[PDB]
């Protein structure tokens, strides 16, 4: 018995059998059921049960070391297998699990125990962050509460008829009346019910309408509010994840006002920019310490003939770049006899190159079997679709270009870490689409009335294809809305599902990723006193200080500036005072520096370049010609010399400026990979988005409208989608759009949709060309995207080395000893005395561990009666809940009062007392002033406001975590420097809201752009501008401002400005903006927050801490 089995185990052939069966159940488990599948399910669990007996025969059960339960794997497969037979022999909803048996399969590929081991390490060490996350998201789900309750629920309703059409008025009727859903203002085939409020600069209601609260069901099936503690927490966790966050953010804003948006980027900074990289950090110093341990462990051949068929290399690839739709007949012979002739001039090169060296050491190179295969392709693809293939002649390219050529070096020489980790997310992915699709995919079936018009939305858990699309766009980022449609026909136990899938795919495997990729991828008189009037310190603040006070004139040239006389006078005499001022202060510093250093210099170029236009501007309006408005625009770019002098600032621009190199290499190698992938698009989709629609832009039946024709002779429009593969450059937005997942739902419903040219698209008739958008989104935004965060990272890294005076040359264990070094430099130890009988008696008291625990367990029971307010309850229970706070703040004052009887003037020694010292005065002035201001009632929403100081006696919660403290420690090392991005952000932004305001103050409103988010004044366009900060919505905004079609055009004669944009114009304003912000200054967060939390994480681990000292100055 025991013989059998301990030889059975350790033979290879045991273990590849089970793996064997393990793979052909899975591939069963991917299509449709059958009763063959009911018996090869007896089969499976047969195998497993005999692999259970072997193994326990061999081990037995737990009573020893190395027994069979000792092993966690044997946990997995000893559970997996118990619940088989439970849901053989006797709910559905366990009967999926035995899909997590697929798990194993890791082990298949080389190399998986790094990886393995990396993810293990990452999700044990988010243990602190775990309740740090937990406590920010209460406090900002507080809020949020306090602020938005009730607000998503506006409505503007219809007045009551005076006609006496309802009948004369009474309290019932107008009551009856208001709350008839037939009565509330909706455009038609809107699906929700539109926002407003009556506060100075909320949505407006059209005349006939008031702006009411409490009617009807907040937006997104209810699922959108703040009105209980619960729905506020998964409205921060979306904002905190920037899932969809534009439209939570659209609606608060519109309901509340927009100073509102105050709250918005508190909670994105924190959130997003600090919390979210404490994550990715864990993750990046997990898999260096597990690669760290693994490490440890241990004529035709000469030049001229190679530039020749370089250059008719990019010649093809020129030509193949240029096929797009709907050619004219001599393009095409045209491109057919290039084709001819560059096959030609290949098969030349290949024999020439045979012949003169020898065919052995010819196919002994890898570039020359390369250069075979193509040459096999293109005569196989004349003689007889082989086009696809054409393709392969790009990659030569890489011979050639010495930066294309290391990148791809670098990918050879670490793939295997990199099949690793796609290998486990791919199975991670297949693993929760089978769970999803048995717990949710009937629901879909049974309950498909709900959904708007009855009809099974495009994406749903109805078969596996459909599941793994699912699960891979929440991995992508996006979950809530999928989470919406699941429990509208399911139950509570989607949220679970989705945040899980959230959470795996996207924080842990996909910074591991990026983690990977940073691992590999890392007179003489007069020129006398010009001298000194330039370097003199008020000279250069006053200079200073009129570009700033001029700057932000520039903000007030609204669309309101011509009714306001006074201020167009204003604007004109400073344009006039700063063209003089320009021309004075260039005499002054050529005098001061001379014309060689004034024009070696950047700075002074620029300054020149700004005195150039404004004296432009100057002969143009003598001249009574308009001055131009980019040209004074222009003045704007001098406030970027005084910015890179602030405190601090330097260490920033210089990692900037060093880093820009390198981010132009990127760029490079991004767009010729995505000229891969645009040719291929047009190949597939060129001129088969158009589709047949009516007077409403909705979308025919193919029963109806079989093709074109049909569809022009029943006088219907034939027409195309906005975006499209129609050729190169359109294929280059549309995948900008997918890459960033920014109008990508779309562009892939047409593409899934698509037939011959000609066609009517039928719905999912396509479904497989899914594939195309997958490999892309992998290779252009997993990929390649995420180098510009690895390159910051690293660069960031040296110059901070460079500001702190540090070596280059010295390791990281010095560096960490002279830390240690310059921290005993400067400690000191504390003492104070027990006073007095009563005093005394008070201090024995009061200084014991109990009490400290007892004021933490009053302020969780305080935060708990917080989380219990709620919208729609009684004024009885809000007063209740008002007077137990008031019970609470008297408990915290007497805490105060007590230390301070103890500690007499010692109590002001240690921070944290003065913080709660602090508090304990604001809560006090606080209660005089909201009972003076609740008896007068000076107006809710400055109530609401007031309110936000209760929050200061919850956040004494984080005294005395050390976990936490850690963290925080780490954030307020970085503080100085994560501020001065945000100053470089902002600025930024001021510039391009500036330049906004004067291109798209006029356009009509179309996509995102309406009566409340526009470019019309300053504020608005910095609100949406922080919104596209993220790539947030850009796709509507681009719809809006590249409209040229169905517009009127400028009358100069009439004053009339036009309402249209321009498609160029759109276009370099809005890619720019994605890419200085989105892809390099938002970046720079991480980067900072990933060098502060490696050091503090260092020093805790392998050196000392501040903690340390405390303790050791605790016993002294
Ligand atoms: C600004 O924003 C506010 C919040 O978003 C919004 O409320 C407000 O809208 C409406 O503005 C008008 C002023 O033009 C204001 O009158 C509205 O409030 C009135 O509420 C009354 C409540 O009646 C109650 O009925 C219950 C029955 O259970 C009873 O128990 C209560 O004691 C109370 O009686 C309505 O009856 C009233 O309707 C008017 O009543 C007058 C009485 O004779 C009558 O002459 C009028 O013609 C009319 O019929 C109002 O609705 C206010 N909305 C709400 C919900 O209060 C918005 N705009 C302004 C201008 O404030
Ligand atoms: C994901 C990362 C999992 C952790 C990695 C792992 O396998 O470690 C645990 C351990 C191996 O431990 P070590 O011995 O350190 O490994 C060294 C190799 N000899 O493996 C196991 O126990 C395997 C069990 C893990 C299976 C993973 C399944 C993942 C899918 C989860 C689905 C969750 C569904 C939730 C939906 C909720 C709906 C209400
Ligand atoms: C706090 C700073 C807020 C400063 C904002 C200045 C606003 C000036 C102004 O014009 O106010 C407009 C307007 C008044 O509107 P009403 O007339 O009431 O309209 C009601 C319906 N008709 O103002 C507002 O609504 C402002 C509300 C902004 C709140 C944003 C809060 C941001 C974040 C708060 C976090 C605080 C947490 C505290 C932590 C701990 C403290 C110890
Ligand atoms: C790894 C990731 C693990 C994910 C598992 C954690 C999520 C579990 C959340 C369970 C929530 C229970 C749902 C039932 C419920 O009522 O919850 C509260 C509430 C609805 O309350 P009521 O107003 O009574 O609804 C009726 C009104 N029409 O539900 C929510 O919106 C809660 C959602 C919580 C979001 C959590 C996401 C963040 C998690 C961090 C990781
Ligand atoms: C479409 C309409 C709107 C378009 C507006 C675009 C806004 C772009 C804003 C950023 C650039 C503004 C112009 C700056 C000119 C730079 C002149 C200059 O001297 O540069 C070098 C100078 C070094 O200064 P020193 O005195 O040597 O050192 C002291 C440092 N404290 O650089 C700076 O400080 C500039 C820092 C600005 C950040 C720019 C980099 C970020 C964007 C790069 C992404 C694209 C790369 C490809
Ligand atoms: C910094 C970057 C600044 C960007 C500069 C852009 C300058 C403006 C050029 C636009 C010119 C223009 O109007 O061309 C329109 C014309 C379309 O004509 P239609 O009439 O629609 O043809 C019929 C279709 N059925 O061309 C286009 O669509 C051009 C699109 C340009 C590509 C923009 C995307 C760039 C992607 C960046 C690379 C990302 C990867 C790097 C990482
Ligand atoms: C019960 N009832 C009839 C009255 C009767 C007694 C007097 C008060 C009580 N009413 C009540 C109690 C608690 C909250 S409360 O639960 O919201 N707690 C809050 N704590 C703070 C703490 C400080 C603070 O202002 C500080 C700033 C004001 C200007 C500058 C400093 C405001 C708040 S409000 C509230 F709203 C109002
Ligand atoms: C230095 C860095 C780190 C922080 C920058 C400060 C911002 C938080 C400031 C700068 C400009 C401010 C904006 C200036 C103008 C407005 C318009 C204001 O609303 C109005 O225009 C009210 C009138 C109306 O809506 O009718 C709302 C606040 C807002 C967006 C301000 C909100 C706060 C902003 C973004
Ligand atoms: C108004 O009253 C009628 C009966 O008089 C009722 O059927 C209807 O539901 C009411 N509408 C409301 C309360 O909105
Ligand atoms: C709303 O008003 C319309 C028009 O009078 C009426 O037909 C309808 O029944 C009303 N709905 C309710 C719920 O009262
Ligand atoms: C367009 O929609 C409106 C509103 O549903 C409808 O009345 C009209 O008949 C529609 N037009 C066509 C051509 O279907």
């Amino acid at each position: 018995i025991r013989r059998v089995a301990i030889s059975t185990m350790v033979q290879p052939i045991f273990s590849y059998f089970i793996m064997i069966t393990i793979l052909i159940h899975c591939i069963f488990m991917i299509m449709p059921a059958t009763q063959t599948t009911y018996i090869l399910e007896l089969v499976f669990l047969s195998i497993y049960t005999i692999e259970v007996v072997v193994k326990v025969l061999a081990r037995g059960f737990i009573l020893h070391p190395f027994a069979y339960l000792r092993d966690p794997w044997n946990w997995l497969d000893f559970l997996v297998t118990l619940i088989g037979y439970i849901t053989l022999v006797v709910l559905y909803a366990l009967r999926a699990f035995r899909v997590l048996r697929s798990w194993r399969t890791v082990t298949i590929v080389p190399g998986w125990r790094t990886i393995v081991d990396a993810l293990s390490l990452s999700i044990t060490s988010l243990k602190d962050l775990v309740l740090l996350l937990l406590f920010s998201l209460s406090v900002f789900a507080l809020i949020g509460l306090q602020l938005f309750m009730g607000n998503l629920k506006h409505k503007c309703v219809k007045h009551f008829p005076a006609d006496g059409s309802w009948g004369n008025f009474t309290d019932e009727r107008w009551f009856n009346y208001t709350s008839n859903s037939s009565h509330w203002y909706i455009p038609d085939d809107w699906i929700e019910y539109p926002l407003c409020g009556n506060s100075s600069g909320a949505g407006m209601c059209p005349p006939g309408y008031t702006c009411l609260q409490g009617y009807g069901g907040n937006p997104n099936y209810g699922y959108t509010s703040f009105d209980t503690f619960g729905w506020a927490f998964l409205s921060v966790f979306r904002l905190v994840t920037l899932d969809y966050w534009e439209d939570l953010y659209q609606l608060a804003l519109r309901s509340a006002g927009p100073w509102h948006i105050l709250f918005f980027i508190i909670v994105v900074f924190y959130g997003t920019f600090c919390f979210l990289n404490f994550i990715l950090a864990v993750v990046v110093m997990s898999y260096t310490h597990m690669v760290k341990r693994a490490d440890e462990e241990k004529v035709v051949l000469s030049p001229f003939f190679e530039l020749f068929i370089a250059v008719i290399i990019v010649l093809n690839i020129t030509f193949m770049a240029l096929d797009h739709h709907d050619m004219n007949i001599e393009f095409e012979r045209i491109l057919r006899t290039g084709n001819y002739i560059f096959t030609s001039i290949y098969i030349v090169e290949a024999v020439l190159k045979i012949i003169a060296l020898s065919p052995k050491f010819y196919f002994k190179d890898s570039w020359n079997v390369f250069d075979f295969i193509i040459v096999v392709f293109a005569i196989l693809e004349l003689g007889l679709v082989f086009r696809s293939f054409r393709l392969l002649r790009v990659f030569r390219l890489a011979k050639f270009w010495p930066t294309l050529n290391n990148f791809m070096s670098v990918m050879t020489k670490s793939y295997g870490a990199f099949v690793n980790v796609m290998y486990v997310m791919f199975l991670l992915l297949f693993i929760f689409a089978i769970i999803g699709m048995q717990l949710f995919g009937m629901n879909y079936i049974d309950n498909m009335e709900r959904f708007p018009d009855g009809d099974l939305p495009r994406w749903n858990f109805t078969d596996f294809l459909h599941s793994f699309m699912i699960v891979f766009r929440a991995l992508c980022g996006e979950w809530i809305e999928s989470m919406w449609d699941c429990m509208l026909v399911g139950d509570w136990s989607c949220i679970p599902f989705f945040v899980a899938v959230f959470f795996v795919g996207n924080l842990v495997i996909l910074n591991l990723l990026i983690a990977l990729l940073l691992n590999n991828y890392g007179w003489s008189n007069i020129r006398r006193v010009c001298f000194l009037l330039a370097k003199n310190k008020y000279f250069q603040k006053f200079v200073t200080a009129v570009l700033v006070i001029t700057s932000v004139l520039l903000a007030l040239e609204d669309i309101y500036l011509p009714q306001r006389p006074v201020l167009v006078n204003i604007t004109l005499y400073v344009d006039y005072v700063l063209t003089a001022f320009f021309v004075i202060e260039m005499i002054i510093m050529l005098f001061a520096v001379g014309f060689k250093k004034y024009f070696t210099s950047k700075w002074y170029w620029l300054d020149f370049i700004v005195v150039v236009a404004y004296l432009l501007n100057f002969v143009l309006m003598c001249a009574g010609i308009e001055a131009l408005q980019t040209l004074r625009l222009l003045r704007v770019f001098r406030l970027f010399r005084p910015l890179s002098k602030v405190n601090g600032m330097q260490v920033v621009t210089s990692t900037l400026v060093e880093a820009v190199p390198h981010i132009f290499n990127v760029i490079l190698v991004g767009i010729f990979f995505w000229l891969v992938f645009a040719i291929m698009g047009v190949q597939l989709f060129a001129g088969k988005f158009y589709k047949c629609v009516d007077e409403n832009s909705t979308v025919l039946s193919h029963e109806i409208t079989m093709d074109r024709n049909d569809c022009l002779h029943e006088n219907y429009t034939w027409e195309n989608s906005p975006m499209n593969f129609d050729h190169v450059g359109n294929a280059y937005l549309s995948l900008l759009q997918v890459a960033t997942f920014k109008g990508w739902l779309q562009i892939m419903n047409d593409a899934i949709d698509s037939r011959e040219v000609h066609k009517q698209p039928i719905r999912e008739t396509n479904i497989y060309m899914y594939l195309y958008f997958i490999f892309f989104i992998v290779f252009g935004s997993f990929f390649i995207l995420k180098l510009f965060v690895c390159i910051l990272i690293d660069i960031f890294r040296q110059q901070r080395r460079k500001a702190e005076g540090l070596s280059a040359t010295d390791s990281r264990t010095q560096l960490i000893y002279r830390r240690a070094v310059m921290r005993t430099m400067s400690a000191k130890p504390v003492k104070r005395i027990p006073k007095n009988k009563i005093q005394g008696c008070i201090f024995d008291l009061v200084t014991n561990q109990a009490f400290d625990i007892s004021i933490m367990v009053l302020i969780c029971l305080n935060m708990v009666t917080m989380m219990v307010e709620k919208e729609g309850q009684s004024q009885h229970m809000t007063e209740v809940l008002y007077w137990i706070n008031v019970v609470f703040i008297i408990l915290f004052t007497g805490e105060c009062v007590l230390k301070l009887i103890s500690l007499r003037h010692y109590y002001f020694t240690v921070g944290w007392n003065i913080f709660d010292f602090v508090v304990v005065i604001i809560s006090i002035v606080g209660m005089f002033l909201a009972d003076l201001i609740e008896t007068y009632f000076v107006s809710p929403t400055l109530f609401r406001v007031i309110r936000l100081a209760r929050i200061g006696r919850i956040l004494r919660l984080v005294k005395g975590a050390k976990g936490i403290r850690l963290l925080l420690l780490a954030l307020r090392k970085a503080l100085r420097t994560l501020f001065n991005v945000s100053f470089l952000l902002f600025v930024i932004m001021f510039v391009y809201a500036v330049f906004g305001m004067e291109f798209f103050m006029h356009i009509r409103d179309a996509g995102a752009i309406d009566d409340v988010y526009n470019f019309k004044t300053f504020g608005q366009s910095i609100i949406l501008l922080f919104q596209l900060a993220t790539s947030a919505g850009w796709d509507g905004v681009y719809f809006a401002i590249a409209n040229e079609e169905d517009c009127r055009a400028p009358d100069h004669e009439l004053g009339y400005p036009g309402n249209c944009g321009s498609r160029a114009l759109g276009i370099a304003y809005l890619v720019s903006y994605l890419i200085i912000t989105c892809l390099v200054v938002i970046n720079m967060y991480a980067a900072v927050i990933l060098d502060y939390v490696l050091e503090v994480y260092e020093d805790s681990k392998e050196g000392l801490t501040d903690d340390d000292y405390d303790m050791f100055f605790e016993v002294w």
